[PDB]
């Protein structure tokens, strides 16, 4: 018979599949560490899913830039195992997610926390790949905040449904399925008409709808994701993704904190422990 | 049940949304939307998120900002009214709030509540720190909660309140999301009287049409018994504090079927019984 919720919620049961060891309805940290600190003006703290990928990818589009502020070390952590409720995690981030960062670039650091922002602060201090004034500005972010608000549906959504939940739930991989075929049809009508989401040039608005859907579009997200979401229908979004592919930031910063590439990024050369051929063409996560 | 390899359109789905929810984006009727005599046009509805877009134009003008002034038209979600191709042609996704500026020469579009807040509080200067480590701090919180009312709306509020069926595995994740955002806002709110500082700015007010609504018993059905809202005092605190403020009890009645169906002038509150904008009771 039909589940019946009790007058009070209570955490009586284990929820999120494999975040099970990790999710819970309290916030906070649950051991005293503090963060390692390297050299460099940024400190990312971060693991290269799309949403710390849109981070390192923005820091490396700086310094593809000339930008020798946007040098950063990027640290390694690790979700499932709860490295993100460290005291020190948690000061820089209250809702102990990646990514998180300090900007140390002036005379006394800050934290900036969600991807959303870190791309903004970024591409504001710099002048770069957000306009600075005009309509092409409220453009840009509108776009930007799309994205933020509707990965949540995504990854959260349809990614947990369709490949963490234990039990596979009709009515639940159906809502998700359907919203993010939704979203992609968004983004596919624009880019049929645009070249970019926001106008006719790259923007943080494009790094951050990229992320997640370039690495589903191409088969690395999510299970069979691409064939059971009909990834083929979305051309636009394909030619959009495949111009994305080829800038050199993106190359370099898809490969930080990965398993397919450097569990941490503390200086340009870190780059040579790869093969060579990693940082000339996209590499799928396992 | 066994998911198949290819996913289809073939049940409904969505409960109360199952008459809008679709897989694909576009267009259902052709209609251009009216347009006002005021500098902001804003297409909206007063849930959570509209309110954001009405009470800031609201605060704005409590401030004496007269480029703030607005025409609030309704857009009934329920209807459809989101996928005209008016409608369509200012915020591609088919939700609201969206706006047009027509304060300077020529119009444009801003859509997504976030980039609403963002684009008025930068043109008049305030709610948002103009720059330096306090516009960092701020910015983190306003994305935190756009990046987090998914959960709360389209995953607590959908299972628990608007889907057919009682989910349990679906109820209990979003239910333990939304209380460990209750739960990181009250952490804060301890050691700091608003969420990015000392001072109210656009991140309390994106937070607070959803949170204050919630926490006051207003908001799906049984949830601030279900969700243990007495848990979060210092939310509470922050809600009362916000709930006291005029542009708030302005803005939280436009577009909404317990105020205004619509605003045009500053005298359409007139019409309204006088208690229509006094205290908010607590429940914070
Ligand atoms: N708005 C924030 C989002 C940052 C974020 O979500 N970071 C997580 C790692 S990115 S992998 C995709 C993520 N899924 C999860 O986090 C799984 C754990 C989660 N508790 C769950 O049960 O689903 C996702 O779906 N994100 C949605 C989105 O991006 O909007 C992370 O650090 N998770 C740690 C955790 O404890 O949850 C931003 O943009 O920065
Ligand atoms: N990021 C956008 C979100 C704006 C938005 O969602 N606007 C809707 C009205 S606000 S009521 C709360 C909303 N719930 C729904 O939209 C219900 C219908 C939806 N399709 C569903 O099945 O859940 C919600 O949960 N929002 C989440 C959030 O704020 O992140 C709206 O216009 N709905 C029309 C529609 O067709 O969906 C922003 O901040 O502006």
């Amino acid at each position: 018979s039909e589940y019946v919720p009790p007058k009070v919620w209570k955490w009586d049961k284990a929820n999120g599949g494999a975040f099970a060891s990790v999710n819970r309805p309290v916030a906070g940290p649950t051991s005293e560490r503090e963060l390692p600190v390297g050299k460099h003006p940024f400190q990312v703290y971060s693991l290269g899913t799309p949403n710390g990928q849109k981070a390192t990818i923005m820091l490396e589009e700086l310094l593809q830039l000339g930008f020798s502020e946007a040098e950063y070390d990027a640290w390694l952590i690790k979700i499932f195992e709860g490295d993100q409720f460290t005291s020190g995690f948690v000061d820089i981030n209250p809702n102990s997610k990646i990514p998180a960062m300090v900007d140390r670039s002036g005379p006394e650091p800050f934290r900036v926390f969600e991807s959303g922002a870190i791309l903004m602060h970024l591409a504001e201090k710099f002048g770069v790949f957000l306009p600075t004034s005009g309509p092409a500005r409220a453009e840009c972010l509108s776009w930007l905040f799309w994205q933020v608000g509707s990965a949540p549906f995504i990854g959260g959504g349809f990614g947990h449904f369709y490949n963490y939940a234990p039990i596979k739930i009709e009515y639940a991989i159906d809502r998700y399925a359907m919203e993010t075929k939704r979203l992609f049809d968004v983004a596919n009508r624009r880019l049929a008409e645009s070249r970019y989401l926001a106008g006719d040039e790259y923007t943080i608005a494009d790094l951050a709808t990229y992320t997640w859907f370039g690495n589903i579009y191409r088969g690395e997200a999510y299970g069979e994701a691409a064939t059971f979401l009909s990834m083929h229908e979305y051309e636009h979004v394909g030619r959009w993704v495949g111009e994305i592919d080829a800038r050199p930031g993106v190359l370099r910063g898809r490969l930080v904190n990965s398993s397919k590439g450097l569990a941490e990024r503390h200086d340009a050369s870190d780059f040579d422990a790869l093969p060579p051929e990693s940082l000339q063409a996209i590499v799928k996560g396992f």
